[PDB]
């Protein structure tokens, strides 16, 4: 269903 | 900034 795998791009929210 | 590396969990939106 839908596209790709999961929800988002990467992990969490931000960088650090 | 924030926490982690990216946004959410994975790559995209679903399970294609």
């Amino acid at each position: 269903v839908g596209a790709x795998a999961x929800v988002x791009w990467x992990w969490x929210w931000x960088w650090x």
